[PDB]
């Protein structure tokens, strides 16, 4: 019933598998259709009702309930050598990496709005028991009309727990120093680090650290003009000691995070 209920369109991307544009024939709902080969899945779990699935599906199902800044799983399918996921697809949309590539460093007011919606989405995941572990500009989509951000690739994710993680499959340049040095981290505080990398990316147009030695050394240089407030939040998230990082709450009460724009106003001003 998969080949019948969706009409396939162009390839959107690959790297996590291959994702195509698609339409639900049922009712013209735009969708993204994502194929993952069994052979390349390292990491499996089980749905409450109990079959053996890719962790990504466990995670997506735990966070796709209700609204939020996560692209929702609408349906999934097993095939003999692959799994296939059907996801929301906002229309039109651009990923943040390509947005930043095209437009360079974001004005603060726009970064503040975007970063805020990222925090709301990640709180939402942490709440649903899910840790993303690969937060970064290419895992974030922009619905250009509504100004709403949406998180996407759960393939390196995990169940959130309070004990140490000794595996990491995400992106190195976004990984915290404790992972580089000890091969251990905790979820929240690792995620905060990656948030601080992301915020630097948004306001400087590029990631701050490229090599292991710079991650570990953790000194941040600004190549672009950034308010003292923005710089201080960033250095805070990128503190070397995990316990010196802010919690989500403290990131959202920081002075740089005041007077955020709603998504709609953000798009009027900045995206049309
Ligand atoms: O993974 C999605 C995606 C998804 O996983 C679930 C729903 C979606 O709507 C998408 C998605 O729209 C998507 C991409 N969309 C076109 C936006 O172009 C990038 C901006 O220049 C462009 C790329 C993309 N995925 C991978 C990003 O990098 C791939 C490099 O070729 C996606």
């Amino acid at each position: 019933p998969l080949e019948s209920q969706y009409q396939v369109g162009p390839l959107l991307g690959s790297g996590f598998g291959s994702v195509y544009s698609g339409i639900r024939v049922s009712d013209n709902l735009p969708v993204a259709i994502k194929h993952v080969e069994k052979d390349r899945i390292s990491d499996w779990g089980e749905l409450p009702n109990g079959t053996r699935v890719p962790m990504e599906v466990v995670l997506l199902k735990k966070v796709s309930s209700g609204f939020s800044g996560v692209i929702r799983l609408l349906d999934w399918f097993e095939r003999p050598d692959s799994f296939v996921l059907i996801l929301e697809r906002p229309e039109p949309v651009q990923d943040l990496f390509d947005f930043i590539t095209e437009r360079g460093a974001l004005q603060e007011e726009l970064a503040r709005s975007f970063f805020w919606q990222v925090l709301e989405a990640v709180r939402h995941c942490h709440n649903c028991g899910v840790l993303h572990r690969d937060i970064k500009d290419e895992n974030i989509l922009i619905d250009l009309n509504r100004g709403e951000l949406k998180l996407i690739d759960f393939g390196s994710g995990a169940l959130l727990k309070d004990t140490v993680y000794t595996d990491f499959d995400g992106t190195r340049v976004y990984s915290p120093p404790e992972w580089i040095r000890y091969h251990r981290y905790h979820g929240r505080s690792a995620a905060v680090w990656s948030l601080g990398i992301l915020l630097y990316d948004m306001v400087c147009g590029d990631i701050p650290f490229e090599h292991d030695e710079e991650i570990i050394r953790g000194q941040v240089f600004f190549r672009q003009r950034v308010s003292s407030e923005c710089q201080h939040l960033i250095r805070w998230c990128l503190a070397l000691r995990p316990s010196d990082r802010p919690t989500f709450e403290e990131i959202q009460n920081h002075p740089w995070m005041q007077d955020v724009l709603l998504p709609q106003e953000t798009a009027e001003i900045h995206l049309h």
